[PDB]
């Protein structure tokens, strides 16, 4: 047996990983859930929103609604604020903005991103 | 608009996505394909085996496969070989041992997964 300590590490496989991720949502393949926020949507890979979200996580594990292809998000979600998360989920980077600061905050506690949340609470304490 | 370039980087986020990706496949929640290694077989999510390996991309990216559920791989290929390789694909860490690397080497080459046969040979030429 092999413990993953002793085992060669790749600094930027996860990256990679996840920048080829967000390269198979932009062409569409393998999306497999529409997400509906008010007058917009956005399709995602489920596994990916589980692996960044309470929310989506508490959702799709549950055997009710694995097999769900549309969420339709609370209507006072900000379509902008989530497509920031989405964004975020995908990427690793984060737009916060002074105009946009509050939406996003507001959409990562509703999606239950509690790293998310401290950051933009720090971004409030920096401004 | 906001270049990524400019946003706030989250140096954890890409292998926090891959060890819950890799979590959800130790439970099978919402894997889509059965890969058989001669007498073993091995569950994953399609969106990582792409993002992974030249081979599952070229696969699964054509409209004509992409909905396969199982894939049969070359009766050549080792099973543990191929086994060190998907835990390789979601965990950035490759166990590479004197008793294994030819045919983790061998499996890697079918697999089209280029930097890790260039740690192959780094091995080789280190050992
Ligand atoms: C509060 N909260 C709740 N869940 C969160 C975060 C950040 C990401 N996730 C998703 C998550 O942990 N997923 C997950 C866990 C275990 N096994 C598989 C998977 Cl996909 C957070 O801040
Ligand atoms: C030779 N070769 C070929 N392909 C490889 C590697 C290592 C990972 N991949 C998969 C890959 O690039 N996937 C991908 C590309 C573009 N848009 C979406 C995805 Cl999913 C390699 O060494
Ligand atoms: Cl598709
Ligand atoms: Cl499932």
């Amino acid at each position: 047996a092999s413990p993953a300590d002793s085992q060669i590490q790749f600094t930027r496989h996860a990256s990679d990983v996840l920048l080829n991720l967000n390269r198979l949502r932009s062409r569409d393949i393998l999306t497999d859930v529409v997400i509906v926020v008010s007058r917009e949507q956005f399709r995602a890979h489920k596994t990916v929103l589980m692996a960044c979200s309470g929310l989506f996580y508490s959702i799709f594990t549950d055997q009710l609604k694995r097999n769900l292809s549309v969420i339709n998000l609370d209507p006072e979600i900000n379509p902008e604020g989530f497509n920031i998360l989405l964004d975020f989920m995908y990427t690793s980077r984060l737009n916060l903005r002074e105009g946009n600061i509050m939406a996003v905050m507001a959409t990562a506690m509703y999606l239950q991103m509690e790293h998310v949340v401290d950051t933009c609470r720090k971004f409030i304490k920096a401004s």
